[PDB]
């Protein structure tokens, strides 16, 4: 499963001026196999089907 990662508030996880690899690390903690900065937010690939990703409808911020 792929999608943008959300932070603790349901916002997209920013990667503005973050080091390269930051999104891969954050996707990896959530059990994703790959991630990249889809500037300005992190995008993950390989997440199990049960992990929740960002959605336009209940997006806040």
């Amino acid at each position: 499963k792929e999608g943008y990662l959300m932070d603790h508030e349901g916002c997209k996880l920013s990667c503005f001026i973050r080091p390269s690899g930051y999104c891969g690390r954050e996707c990896g903690i959530k059990k994703g196999s790959s991630g990249y900065c889809a500037w300005p937010a992190c995008y993950c690939y390989g997440l199990p089907n049960w992990v929740k990703v960002w959605d336009r409808a209940t997006n806040k911020c």
